[PDB]
């Protein structure tokens, strides 16, 4: 089975993966760039291998070097984390072709869900609800395009199949479509929330859905605060969309952890993308289900069945996560530098996922996320109050962080009420 | 209701209490000695009041000064934590007599359970199983003492009613009893485990039991590692002893949080003491029940009912706690001093309850406990592996800690098996 895993990533998720491996007695191989020599997980790994210079293109996206590290250590598997090469079908294809287990879905399934209409295509077949659209590429004859558009109802939105332009009136169609590797047409939702379903699927033909997460708080389409379950969603609705996603997994032959992302508006779900990998915000789902998602990833890659059945999963309580970034809380300019003093919060229902430590220098070369603060409570309110308190205890001296932003979000009356849409944060910042 | 609470304690439990207050929007008043000026919770409290010089006798056991602090702030209540004045009936009596709410049981009930035979007396009446004994003070006529002793069966053990000498043969009775403010006789158990039941009781006449904890790993009768639930204990046995403890609460008029400690041997429970207060190791119970014990303490003092019914409580998974002390791991000599670098562990199922921070100096004046590392897993094994991993990530530079001892305990084959008795640790250390 899995005796040694190459952790093809960095930062907090690399540490998350290391922890999961250690608990399973799996040997860890930390591949890192020269600038990541002092990462907490690198310092804890059983074996370390420099795979290149600081720039991502030369290190963490270096496919030849990553596979060479798996080779010279005798690894059985490679965990891509999220981002970087985790949804690169060439990488997964190349990884299997060299005899290693890729901890994720097969290359074909990544290609499938990596192209937008090809994706919406499969979901439709599987019974997964999609946004009313052209259902396929757009013709260039507008006389007919206007029909589909009027059929589904303005506003519509033109979308790149491998990626956006909003159309409000019929008079601006012809042209809006011209402006660009193809494009489809779809209904534009003005007040949607981001709601996503977590799933697991094994090589024994099983598939389970693990409730949902709401990730509506975003800046430039980048998630900032997430929670679970999604407010307003009943156990009945959960079962419906959840079971549809589970079925779709089997229909498309999915394997490992994945997430179906939907736009949620007026009680309707509309599929927009499947992330064929673990997600950053997976911890909130772990808190409310008791499931260890990364451990399940490893078990599944090992050829084992999911370690529980659907009936075993019950939602309990509520969880929140704040992505703590090294950046100016207003300008969002990255703030690299030495952390002179770190104090991380603790206590009942507080979870801290971070690779940062006092004396650690946050490099400029990669993303700005340095920690994920996660809280759990018996209700949504407790989780929020818990988050607020944990944040105020948190010290990170030496650099700027977005903690002040989180504190603003958490004391927001509308966020406290629940159900704010995907536009709300940028709107509050503007105001 | 409760608007402002005076935290009559220090260290980690003071911080625990502060956190619980903050979540409930209760104002906090931190009373501290001069040496505790830099405690994390003092620095977070809404109001601070120096109540005396470093020595405990002059500060944290200073009843006049503590009540004066409650007065000059207008506090409604005083939380005694554990140790210090938490089981001092004079303090609780004096606290109520001055119009403040004492967050704990009434003075009478503390007196009752504070005297050993008077305690065993009540439990017996309530249906709580006690160790076969003289059931009352020992006569001084041995001709009759030998009857009781032979009745219950050697070995027996003589015990101070306000506190021990073991007797193996009849020939050494007369004398063993002479050696001393009274004493009773009791059966001596050679292979017992320490198993204790957590309870809550409110002023609405309700009482609930919250499963049990096993605290068998001890040195000089001081707990080192605790876990929940107690291995080998079935849901059926749990209900039995648990419901007996709940009933006893009502019979004696108990109020707030408390723990019934038993010796557990060959499937039999034998009451030996009730701690009429929160306990250090309460967190492991919180992890397996989802109950916030300190929040319930506060609600109950506020006159509210326990926020859940017995049926709502289900044991799930398993939890472990390691008491991390500033001491030499072999000699157990305290190791006060500056913590130059702190790194606390995190991740799924890891909880860290500590007032320590990088740059903090551990004073000489008080106990050596600086942190409580708590882990949770879906099974006992996962909890243990989780603890082992968390411990290895933990850095505390500047002073000695007992972390090496914990790591020894956790990799012990017998502890891994489960059910080691109260003598096992001192025995392993000896070997
Ligand atoms: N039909 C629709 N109605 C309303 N908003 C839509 C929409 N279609 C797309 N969007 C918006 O565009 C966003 C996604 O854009 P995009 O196609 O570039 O994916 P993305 O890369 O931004 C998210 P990821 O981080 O998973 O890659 C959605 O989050 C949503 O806010
Ligand atoms: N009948 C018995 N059989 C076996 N061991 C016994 C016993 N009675 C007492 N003991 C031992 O003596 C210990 C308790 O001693 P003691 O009466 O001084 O309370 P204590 O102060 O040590 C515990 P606490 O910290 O709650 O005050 C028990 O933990 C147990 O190990």
């Amino acid at each position: 089975m899995l005796e040694k895993v190459v952790i093809a990533n960095r930062g907090e998720i690399a540490l998350r993966i290391l922890r999961a491996c250690k608990e399973l007695g799996i040997k860890t191989v930390a591949v890192h760039s020269t600038a990541d020599r002092d990462l907490k997980h690198v310092l804890l790994a059983d074996e370390t291998i420099c795979i290149g210079p600081a720039p991502s293109a030369k290190s963490y996206l270096n496919i030849p070097a990553i596979i060479a590290a798996a080779e010279v250590t005798g690894a059985d598997a490679i965990h891509p984390g999220y981002g970087f090469l985790s949804e690169n079908a060439d990488f997964a294809e190349q990884v299997e072709r060299s005899g290693f287990t890729f901890i994720g879905p097969t290359a074909d399934v990544i290609r499938l869900m990596g192209d937008k209409v090809s994706a919406i295509k499969a979901m439709k077949k599987a019974g997964v609800p999609c946004v009313p659209g052209s259902d396929g590429p757009v013709s260039n004859d507008i006389a007919k395009n206007k029909e589909i558009a009027k059929r589904i109802g303005y506003p519509i939105i033109i979308k790149a199949s491998g990626g956006m332009r909003v159309v409000r009136s019929e008079d601006a169609l012809e042209e809006s479509i011209a402006m660009t590797d193809m494009v489809y047409m779809e209904k534009y939702l003005e007040n949607p929330r981001h709601v996503e379903i977590q799933v697991l699927a094994d090589t024994h033909g099983n598939a389970v859905y693990l409730a949902e997460r709401d990730c509506s708080m975003q800046r430039r389409h980048q998630k900032v605060v997430e929670e679970a379950p999604a407010p307003g969603i009943t156990e009945e609705v959960r079962r419906d969309i959840g079971s549809r996603c589970a079925n779709a997994c089997v229909e498309i032959g999915y394997r490992g952890a994945g997430t179906f992302e939907f736009l949620y508006e007026n009680g309707e779900f509309y599929f927009i993308e499947m992330n064929t990998r673990i997600q950053v915000e997976h911890p909130v789902t772990e808190m409310i289900t008791g499931v260890d998602l990364v451990k399940e990833q490893l078990r599944i890659a090992a050829g084992l069945p999911i370690s529980f059945k659907q009936e075993d999963i019950k939602v309990k309580g509520h969880a929140m996560e704040c992505r703590i970034n090294a950046e100016d809380p207003k300008t969002f300019l990255p703030s690299p530098g030495k952390v002179n003093h770190l104090h991380s919060p603790g206590g009942l229902g507080v979870r801290w996922d971070s690779h940062v430590y006092g004396g650690y220098t946050v490099p400029p070369h990669y993303d700005s996320m340095i920690a994920k603060l996660i809280t759990y409570g018996d209700t949504r309110e407790v989780a929020i109050r818990r988050m607020q308190n944990a944040l105020s205890e948190t010290i990170i001296d030496g650099i700027k962080t977005n903690i002040p932003l989180h504190e603003l979000i958490l004391e927001d009356e509308n966020f406290q009420k629940g159900g704010t849409n995907i536009h709300y944060l940028e709107k509050k910042l503007g105001m």
